[PDB]
């Protein structure tokens, strides 16, 4: 149990309280304006001049005074409180007070020893924010107390909601731009209070960093009337606050005891719904938010060069750009950073003072070191079930190519009893797809938590207020609570149909960013739990839905993830249910990666037993032996390669008919897509002597592939005998139809797959048996036209192993 | 002028309004039935029998009932007040309602002569319903009344918004799934009403679809209290009017009356806005918006098989899904099709009756029909200013790389024209960027339009209550205005922030999708001006900004929509304003394109002058001729080719490098990335014989390009001589550093790029230069770090032209 959680104080702030969050707001201001502006000198010793500023003045200050503000109030109320507390920073490029707050902490000097608390670690801080060999512009990952950069907008919401699931103890206190808030995603991110249960669930404050303005533009928020900015979040199941400040001369120790009085009261306030739902855990209560109104750019001068910077947009980047080339802009800077009082803050020895810090929170409690904002020291490997009571043994049993299982539903048997023996640190997210995407074996042990009102058993099915299902018809709160999950230590999964996906690649982007960052170069940031992403639904059986539904192509935006042999992101084809339960497993066992896992939902054949599945997913690509009928491969007319369910469906079928032709191939399943790249571009991808060895050194490789076949031919450009390959792939071309019809028309189904054999054996040989499977193709979409069905010819072709 | 805009009717709603409304509702009700189950018999004659349900029950009845009750009290609207009406479907899945309503009004059958309003016509119109060789599921481009598919859920209220802008005649009920409000992107279009003028702006009504269900769960607005979901919209600035019907024993005819005087009510609101509106444009009204509260599935079996479906979940896509396997099933479709009593709505030739018709609007006010709807009707091409004036002359007076030009202002200056000569049909949107993209001379003809609070000319600059310019800081609204504002027949163009065009990769889809179906097989749907996208603030140059910002892969997903020679998607690269300029026109007179237009906005040199970039940007690739040293193609060491122009500056100096050391290579600049397809890809590509006199027959090249090389591997992979590209991309490598560094950990730095030449050309003979060019990006980078910026031999370096 990390502090006391959730306990009032019972007695006003002390005076000495106020007094030490004052010298923290100056100090925090002070050094940020350092890390913009100074190259050296950080104490403006005599001689300070413009040589010690920064030749490039890069940065943003007018977010950064106010997040200092709140920061002050955070750690007084963590530390009076003992409060197990991780902040979010919406507004990611005010870094500067998410490096000053680790600073004035210890942890920053604890992670960072050359960075030492004194003159020459001062002037190393300045210099090195935003400076080639130095640190980022945002709060970024190797700052101690960041699970949330906030460089690409948006999350702030759905990650604070996500770090305190199943974390009853946790309070995050949420700071979310006013520009921020105009996005789509931070927008529905204020609804998550109807999907967190206050017994089991920690807390969030929203906190809306309400300063006006955005970059170039005043806010919504800020300019609509009081009346409906409060009707707005009330309306959204909050109990509105709201603080202004800053607007007038009110000296700034009133500010400080007026708002530590306003946050003792919210606080108050959440500890009072806090015990009143150990008994009540099903009404909702309506939690606090915080509408924090102060001007942007809080602090620095009021006007420059005739222009409105305090309270302006113009303070939202660099003020006073010219502070290194004219005499006029520095004598402003030093009279800005001397408004702080610096002699005041810092012994000579440049040290912050004792008095600066004796209110700040201690130990683990502190926002650097809280263990929550570096959850892989929390992180414990889940207790995983045994994976052979799960398989498919219909393939063992019947022979490959047996039956009809629909593939996800012996992961959802898998995940029911990962969910059984890790009660709570395991979620599943759906955006309203868990039940479509066939992982609802999960609810025979947990329930859809749901706190918002129910009306029927008739209705209400599998749903309560506490469970482990988490689903809202959003892709973005899906994607970015299961983040804050896993950067907070647990583990879990999300299911999404597959064209849907890219709602969120841009999600994607910044968590694969954070994971290159991380494993690239922050050793004390332990490995999280990966996110897990079953990609169903797909473009091939989108039956009820057409063409808006057809799109594999988060496949190409993971390629764009797959550098510097980082090893962040894997793209696994579940070619049937024993290879989907054998990759989940090497998933829910991984850490720091995305995992894109695709599977059909749609009943379909099992190719390989378990065994073979394990052994086949390690190598990436597998020979299926008892399916090529070639001696060897001097002897193969043609390499028979497919990755997905349905291209491998169609492939086999082709295998099929092309061996009763009398031709001669080999069959290779592919499942680890990127195992295909060159050794030179992926350093655990298949070596040139395996990869020759499963497509020969110069034989034609007809490759079936799920999605756009631009991928496989970008991956495989320098490895051998890769002229030679054809890849089949979706090529914008469907529409609601018969099974038979979609892989048709992208030339996709198994007699389009023949023909294409024949065409790279000998064209002109085939040319009529080529012509003879391009009509029976029209025959069989005439009979789809005609009777409603696809031809029997194609429906009831079973494997002839089986 | 279309009708007699915003006129009230001063009367009650006539009886026979009633009457034929509800003869709509019963009879697109029975049509919608009979489009998902039946394939032969549409009127159920004798005998009527399980061989006439469709062997596979697709398509989706729960919103349908719904938006059907709506649809006919939009129609009795129109026609009583000739008011110009477009819909949008954002439950775009009860594409039978919207099929339903054209073939009532009329123009299901003048698009679809083979329709015919008869018994037999009917027979097709239910066979072909998401059937193969049919029609979509969802209300797809092909369906008259369409701006809007409703695929992918999210985007209703932008599209409606966008719809209305400039447009002041136009109303739009825009009807949302309340599991659509659930998504980011519909929970952040509540707020555009703060961006439209209702003086200059047309008026949109939403409409809430409160059915309470999604898929398989209830949705979050129809379980919260009554009271927080008014609050909800008064605080986004709505007047929030509630509808409930269906949940009791009212009649039919009742609730048709209650909701025809309510809706009276709504509309009297919307024209007494709009009359105030012409005296004061400045006070933002509460629009109305309106809560529609009915049991999902209304009006299907209250029980199936014991499950509660009509007001449910269950209700959501195919009810009785055994209607053809067993007699229980099809007695109940029986009964259930019967209750519309279609021997009333129906003569015996089977049209339907003329007084289920007598209330509709007619002519261009029918919703099938009206050209809004249709906005290639309407578009005319934009009177563009001459492209001359705006041409960096440097380049003809003082040389090739002269300057330190900011290339998109000459695309503002060019815009701020476009703007003046077409006053209100050519908008610009940008996520709070327009400024920060260098578009802001615009400012100069006119303003960033916003229609809420206004505090002081010290802080509101550039910004009216009307104007042509948009910002919200929302990549979704961006879009999403644009995309209706060109569908109903205008132009713009928007920029964003490179990395975050990703936020909208989604979007990009569906469009594009919207474009393959429209250009392949719907004549009648006349072409729409383009989506034009400045990609800006590229990956090279996020000087305050950092790694989370670096992301040129929307290059990769667009790569997925250039397919069958469609031709709806374009890359292009700016090489320097002059080539911005010409690509810019071409955009700007395409049509029925998504085209992606790159830009650096730092300051750089112009390469190529205004003739030169027509001529270039034509063929797509082309040779500098006056920078490649070697005589022939067979006296070239190595091809420099690079795409964008960051890799293009450093491309150049390694030219200058080499030329200086004696290597003989040729410089080819590439521009339209997809021309380097092959033609089979491809038939407006350069044909294999243009693609090797720019590449040669089997010299080594150098490809420097601007994203992730795994595009350019790809796109070439049949090319003469692409076992001789060695492409060097972006490889998420970066941070806040120096322009210098950035180059440089990508391999794209100048030293770097003259490097990779000499290893292509000899390995051995250079191994020495190599290793001091290395060792040189060493100590420029060491330099950086010292000193704070970039090397003057780095920095000061012009091209030898100048
Ligand atoms: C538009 C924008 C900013 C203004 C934020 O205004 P605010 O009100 O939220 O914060 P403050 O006023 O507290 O500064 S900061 C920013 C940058 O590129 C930095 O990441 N951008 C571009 C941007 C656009 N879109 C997205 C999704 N994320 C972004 N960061
Ligand atoms: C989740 C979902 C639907 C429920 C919509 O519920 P609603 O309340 O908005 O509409 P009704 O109750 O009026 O039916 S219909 C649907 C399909 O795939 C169809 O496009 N999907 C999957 C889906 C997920 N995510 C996105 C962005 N779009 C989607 N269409
Ligand atoms: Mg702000
Ligand atoms: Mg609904
Ligand atoms: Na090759």
């Amino acid at each position: 149990v990390i502090g006391t959680p959730w306990q009032k104080l019972d007695r006003p702030v002390s005076e000495e309280a106020i007094e030490g969050m004052d010298k923290y707001w100056r100090v925090t201001n002070y050094m940020s304006i350092g890390q913009i502006y100074l190259r050296s000198n950080p104490l403006m010793k005599e001689p300070f001049t413009r040589d010690d500023v920064k030749h490039r003045l890069v940065g943003h200050w007018g977010t950064t005074p106010g997040l200092n503000f709140l920061l002050a109030h955070i750690n007084r109320l963590i530390a009076d409180h003992q409060q197990n507390t991780v902040f979010i920073m919406g507004p990611g490029h005010g870094g500067p007070a998410g490096t000053s707050q680790s600073y004035v902490d210890g942890t920053y000097t604890e992670y960072y020893p050359n960075i030492t608390k004194d003159e020459a670690g001062l002037q190393k801080f300045f210099r090195q924010f935003s400076y080639p060999g130095g640190i980022p512009s945002h709060f970024a990952p190797e700052t101690p107390g960041s699970i949330h950069e906030g460089g690409e907008l948006g999350y702030a919401l759905s990650h604070a909601y996500g770090a305190v699931m199943n974390n009853p103890s946790l309070f995050v206190p949420c700071i979310i731009g006013d520009g921020e808030a105009e996005t789509g995603p931070l927008a529905t991110g204020w609804q998550s209070n109807k999907l967190v249960n206050p017994r089991t669930d920690g807390i969030v404050l929203p906190i809306l960093h309400l300063n006006g303005y955005k970059i170039a533009n005043p806010t919504i928020l800020a300019r609509i009337s009081d009346e409906e900015l409060h009707d707005f979040f009330r309306g959204m199941g909050y109990h509105p606050y709201e603080f202004v400040a800053g607007f007038d001369n009110e000296d700034h120790m009133s500010i400080h005891r007026r708002f530590a009085e306003l946050f003792e009261t919210i606080f108050d306030e959440i500890c009072d719904i806090k015990a009143a739902a150990q008994t009540d855990d099903m009404t909702r209560p309506f939690y606090p938010m915080l509408i924090f109104r102060t001007p942007k750019g809080w602090t620095c001068p009021k006007f420059i060069d005739g222009k409105k910077t305090e309270g302006s947009w113009r303070a939202h980047q660099v003020p006073l750009a010219s502070a290194r080339d004219t005499e006029e802009h520095f004598e402003v800077l030093k009279g800005w950073m001397e408004s702080y009082k610096p002699e005041e803050l810092f012994n000579a020895d440049g040290s912050i003072k004792d008095d600066v810090t004796a209110f700040m929170p201690k130990g683990e409690l502190r926002i650097g070191a809280n263990p929550n904002a570096n959850g892989g020291v929390i992180r414990e490997d889940l207790k995983l079930p045994e994976l052979d009571q799960y398989e498919v043994t219909g393939v063992k049993e019947y022979g490959h190519g047996w039956g009809q299982v629909e593939a996800p539903r012996a992961l959802g048997a898998y995940c029911r009893d990962i969910i059984k023996n890790n009660p709570d640190s395991f979620r599943i997210f759906g955006p309203d797809e868990t039940a479509s995407n066939r992982l609802n074996a999960t609810y025979e042990v947990t329930d859809k938590q749901w706190d918002n009102g129910y009306l029927s058993g008739l209705v209400d099915e599998h749903m309560a207020v506490t469970g482990q299902v988490t689903e809202q018809l959003s892709e973005h709160q899906c994607e970015g609570f299961l983040e804050a999950y896993l950067l907070t230590g647990r583990h879990g999964i999300w299911s999404s149909y597959e064209s849907f996906v890219h709602v969120i690649d841009s999600m994607l982007n910044q968590h694969a960013k954070w994971l290159e960052a991380t494993v690239r170069e922050i050793p004390w940031r332990k490995p999280i739990s990966s996110v897990n992403l079953l990609v169903s639904s797909h473009v091939w059986r989108q039956d009820h839905n057409g063409f808006s539904h057809q799109d594999p192509g988060v496949t190409s935006l993971l390629i764009n993830k797959t550098f510097n042999n980082d090893h962040v992101t894997n793209i696994y084809f579940a070619t049937d249910a024993n290879m989907l339960l054998a990759i989940s497993e090497k998933c829910f066992k991984s850490t720091n990666k995305i995992n894109a896992i695709f599977a059909g939902k749609q009943p379909a054949p099992t190719w390989v037993t378990l065994d073979e599945a394990r052994a086949e997913l390690e190598a990436g690509a597998a020979e299926w032996k008892w399916a090529s009928n070639a001696e060897n491969n001097d002897e193969v007319q043609v390499v028979l390669a497919s990755a997905g369910d349905v291209p491998t469906q169609e492939l086999m079928a082709a295998s099929d008919a092309l061996n009763k032709m009398g031709i001669k191939f080999k069959v290779v399943n592919v499942v680890d897509l990127l195992k295909l790249q060159s050794r030179e571009n992926n350093d655990e991808a298949l070596t040139d002597e395996e990869f020759t060895e499963l497509f020969t050194a110069d034989k034609p490789v007809l490759f079936a592939y799920h999605s756009y076949a631009q991928d496989v031919r970008g991956l495989i450009y320098d490895r051998p005998n890769h002229d030679n390959f054809h890849v089949v792939g979706y090529k914008e071309q469907g529409s609601t139809t018969t099974p038979f019809d979609m892989v048709r028309v992208n030339d996709m189904d198994r007699y389009a797959l023949q023909a294409a054999a024949l065409k790279l054996i000998d064209a002109d040989k085939y040319a009529d048996k080529i012509d003879e499977l391009n009509a029976f193709r029209k025959k069989a979409f005439q009979f789809a036209v005609d009777n409603g069905y696809d031809i029997p010819e194609f429906t009831d072709w079973v494997y002839p192993d089986v």
